[PDB]
């Protein structure tokens, strides 16, 4: 009983933190195997924010002006070389806390764990989703460049987000493992931001099904809809559309509760029109859409 | 920038979980030192499940009655005690991972994370409060007993929470590390039910200047109010009493966003009388009442 927002245990992460300096920046690094990596924009100077050249400023270093600590232990940098926006070092050590990973790239609506560092040091976990506009509403102050983010499935890490950057509205940009922007953000000055937003609709019924697992059931109705009608719902309020694919996948929580997803839907739709006439839904008064199917059944009976 | 309900990295505890089980129950242990910590219900048969005499059931097991694993190892018990309602287990082997740690019993109102296991096996992390009824609202599924709640400072573990029961409202109740449970629930067949519960007011109080830190100020006036007539406002609501100490302790927060403690109080009350209308907070649609000012200074700017 109980629905929380969840994150995946994170000590095979920690051990990964490390701390990387270069002249006076400092941010956090991955250590898995004999590879450190890092934003690139640890080598930006702050006198060429506007249109740094990434690949002249790298010609332009040693491995020596690569600072690496791994706690009270400094790494020796051996090589450096550079992955789209990531910087990867190599080290003359292989960390011994390597657990088994892979670099995955997740979709707008997936979920994952944030570990927020400082320093190399670790401050806090929390679960995170990324948004239809690539953005992510994280909590990070300045100095959290290069925390991870990460999902876990049987001993395996997979990690999916290095965070570079907070955008003017306060959210949160970043790349992939391989360097490759979530969005249209770019590691240089611009004013860009965050473009417009939605609601990722099929989160919104696995969390209704998650409260009918959890005894809250006030929201139910007798109604049903078709999946073309709910759609033209959806659409006016700022909603993705649900897809078959969707329905599909929502047909485990379905099963379970006995209530089908086009009853779901019905009950959206009135609670889209009508709000919720000041009651709560697994202890929110708003629409909760950071959890996705997998998420529900994962921790819910 | 951002605002989440973030725990401690687990890793630190993580290494301390085990699996400790009696005839055909199982659930998790806590291995520090030589010692295994668990709920002492793992011995109750549920054959008098009313007033299990626990002193009888002890009396009546050897140390070759419990089997404790450690992942794939076996720990061999070599002694078996009990300490108010948990059970201590003497193995013979100390846990090479044993942190520094303390055991701390917390106050209502203050919080922790939790990392909840099954099987000895952790599954997932998140924060909690103590309620000021001495519940929690946690996410437990069956098998979570003996999972623990706990906070870090300074590479120290103070676990502060063992896991024991969920209550039929579906929250859930447990000890300190000592055994000793929190508020009037016991670890034996009753009706037991969670007691009125209030909000924890001096957490509201922190979660507004967090927001206002964070670039949320729509709630601000320019009114404000004497603690004497804002307490009256705060027991019509079922809010706790704020205190000249709880003053005190917004201190800090207070001075960092140049808003007085009693300006933030009148606030309170007029989000009390009038509601939110429509708007939101730090993304809630309800008072948030489960950060302390503790919380909003480490996670805040
Ligand atoms: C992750 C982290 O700890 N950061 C983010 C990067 N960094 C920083 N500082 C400053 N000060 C002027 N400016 C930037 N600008 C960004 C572009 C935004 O358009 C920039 C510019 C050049 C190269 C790379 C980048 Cl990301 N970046 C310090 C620190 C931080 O959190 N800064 C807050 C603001 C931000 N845009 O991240
Ligand atoms: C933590 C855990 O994994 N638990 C909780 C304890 N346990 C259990 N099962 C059952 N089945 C009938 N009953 C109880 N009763 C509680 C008292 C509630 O009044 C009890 C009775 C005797 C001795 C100790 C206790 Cl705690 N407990 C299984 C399992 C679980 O989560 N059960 C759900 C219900 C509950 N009360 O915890």
């Amino acid at each position: 009983s109980g629905f929380r927002k969840m994150a995946f245990p994170s000590g095979k992460v920690e051990g990964c933190m490390v701390q990387v300096t270069c002249g006076t920046t400092t941010l956090n690094g991955l250590w898995l195997d004999d590879v450190v990596y890092c934003p690139r924009h640890v080598i930006c100077t702050s006198e060429d924010m506007l249109n740094p050249n990434y690949e002249d400023l790298l010609i332009r270093k040693s491995n020596h002006n690569f600072l690496v600590q791994a706690g009270n232990v400094q790494l020796r940098v051996i090589g450096h070389s550079m992955q789209n926006c990531v910087l990867k070092l190599k080290v003359d050590t292989a960390n011994p806390k390597t657990p088994k990973y892979k670099f995955v790239r997740i979709q707008p609506g997936q979920t994952f764990s944030v570990l927020a560092c400082y320093n190399g040091s670790p401050s806090g976990v929390y679960q995170c989703a990324m948004r239809p506009n690539f953005t992510i509403k994280g909590s990070f102050l300045n100095g959290s460049c290069g925390s991870v983010g990460f999902n876990i499935d049987y001993d395996c890490v997979s990690f999916c987000y290095m965070h570079h950057m907070e955008l003017p509205t306060g959210v949160h940009a970043g790349t992939d493992l391989e360097g490759n922007f979530y969005g249209p953000f770019v590691d240089r000055q611009t004013a860009q931001a965050a473009g417009t937003d939605t609601t990722i609709t099929v989160n919104v019924l696995a969390w209704l099904y998650a409260a009918v697992i959890n005894g809250d059931r006030w929201f139910l109705n007798r109604f049903t809809t078709t999946l073309n009608d709910f759609n033209l719902v959806a659409m006016k309020y700022n909603y993705e559309p649900l897809t078959q694919d969707h329905v599909d996948i929502l047909g485990p929580l379905s099963a379970q509760t006995g209530i089908a997803v086009l009853d779901m839907c019905a009950s959206l739709k009135e609670l889209l029109q009508n709000g919720m006439n000041g009651r709560t839904i697994l202890g929110s008064a708003l629409l909760e859409d950071e959890f996705t199917p997998f998420d529900v059944v994962r921790q819910c009976s």
